């Protein structure tokens, strides 16, 4: 029994990291195959972050402009292009620790484990969600840049984020892995407007069943409702709407503890007005929603991977 | 910025984990230069759990008796013995995946990595604190007995926890890497007491310091306090006594937030009495333990390791 904030073994991601270097600017870059992928902003000095011109900037570099280096093992840089905002240099040895590997663009609401770079080298490990808004609430320094967001899928590690920027609320912004922000954003020096943040309703009702799983069941209503009753009262409190595909998706949790989804909704919306009352629900005092639905069902069964 | 509950990289501890089979008890080893190491109740049935004679059971086992499998590489048992809780099955094959490693025995109050496996195959990794009644408070589910926890200084692994049991309770034991229990505990299907828990107040200082670090400042008192004055205070909540080696440990955290251990002590005993009002604290609404002052500074000056 229990429940941890759990992330995926970070082995795999690990031999694919090395350090990018252009000029002066330095930062973390992924190996896969020949191809180094990198955040384009690398071709940049601190003057240039206020209104750069990346093709202008990209025409005054050459092939032997950037510095990959591996460990001690220093890459030869044979070929480079831009696509959207990653670099993509193609190098001479291709990487003997290439794992399957997929690129995966994640839609809000899904998790995936972060592993922290700097200078190539892992610093830790860590599960976060992308924010409705697309941002991230992360753990970042300077020189994170290019550290990579992943899940596992048995032998396949699929990609999904690479770490450009710190907005400057203290929020994450990034790209998925073939250049494609998520969100609003550019990889510019200037002042940008996130959303507003919901919670993720679908999260926080697999996390309910995460609880009863173990035994706190306090919350546990004698009341019922329904879909248009319970939206009302989410979105209200800045709640995600709940749809029949979540509904469905709830299924085998609900299965697993004989309560239907929409009991299980009649004590959220007990818990939105009424609050918590000091209490606490696995160890927390306030309604968790970095857990899908999958995360609980992986975590209360044991699944592992290659 | 931001702040996270981070785990160490898994990668070195994933490529030594094997899986240990007697009779039709399977659980998880460590698989360490030419010794697996896993726990004793390996050669137990279910029947033989509740008041097992060890010395007797392994009497009737010899090598052959012992199935360790590496993935598809079957090892093959050379010698075996049996030190304090834990098995020593000598193999032919050295680990050729051997990091440079320790075995240490920690302290409560201190925090490691926790790699979580079933069939010896990693399942995921999170961070935990040893209590001060020596208990985990971890997410394990059967079979994943020998899942061992570690840290990381610079290249060398240093393992310091294998897990044995789920108690009653629903907290986990187990042993050092020389198979001495943490706590008054013992390898048996018996009801088991831990002592009362209590907060490690080190900790909670290393977090508000985070807090700071990252602008959340409004705990921050007008007032001060005394170490005396405050230790009776904390001892009313169940909160450790801080020492002068508290105070020394927290030195670097004061100097880099230019606030005085005793003026953040002043502010916790203000966080005591009269609670966090429904406000939040790096987005916690309670007061958390599980970070130590190494914790903060490596997650805040961006240590990496080999
Ligand atoms: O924000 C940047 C650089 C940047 C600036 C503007 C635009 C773009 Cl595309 C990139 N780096 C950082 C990424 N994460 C965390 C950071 C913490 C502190 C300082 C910088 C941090
Ligand atoms: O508790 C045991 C076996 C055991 C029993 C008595 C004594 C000893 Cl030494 C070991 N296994 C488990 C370890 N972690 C988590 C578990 C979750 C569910 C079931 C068993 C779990």
């Amino acid at each position: 029994s229990g429940f941890r904030k759990m992330a995926f073994p970070s082995g795999k991601v690990e031999g694919c990291m090395v350090q990018v270097t252009c000029g002066t600017t330095t930062l973390n870059g992924l190996w896969l195959d020949d191809v180094v992928y990198c955040p384009r902003h690398v071709i940049c000095t601190s003057e240039d972050m206020l209104n750069p011109n990346y093709e202008d900037l990209l025409i005054r570099k050459s092939n032997h402009n950037f510095l990959v280096q591996a460990g001690n093992v220093q890459l030869r840089v044979i070929g480079h292009s831009m696509q959207n905002c990653v670099l993509k240099l193609k190098v001479d040895t291709a990487n003997p620790k290439t794992p399957k590997y997929k690129f995966v663009r994640i839609q809000p609401g899904q998790t995936f484990s972060v592993l922290a770079c700097y200078n190539g080298s892992p610093s830790g490990v860590y599960q976060c969600a992308m924010r409705p808004n697309f941002t991230i609430k992360g753990s970042f320094l300077n020189g994170s840049c290019g550290s990579v967001g992943f899940n596992i899928d048995y032998d396949c590690v699929s990609f999904c984020y690479m770490h450009h920027m710190e907005l400057p609320t203290g929020v994450h912004a990034g790209t998925d892995l073939e250049g494609n922000f998520y969100g609003p954003f550019v990889d510019r020096q200037t002042a940008q407007a996130a959303g507003t943040d919901t919670t993720i309703t679908v999260n926080v009702l697999a996390w309910l069943y995460a609880a009863v799983i173990n035994g706190d069941r306090w919350f546990l209503n004698r009341f019922t409702t329904t879909l248009n009753d319970f939206n009302l009262v989410a979105m209200k409190y800045n709640y995600e709407p709940l749809t029949q595909d979540h509904v469905d998706i709830l299924g085998p949790l609900s299965a697993q503890t004989g309560i239907a989804v929409l009991d299980m909704c009649a004590s959220l919306k007990e818990l939105l007005q009424n609050g918590m009352n000091g209490r606490t629900i696995l160890g927390s005092a306030l309604l968790e929603d970095e857990f899908t639905p999958f995360d609980v069902v992986r975590q209360c069964s044991g699944v592992t991977f290659q």
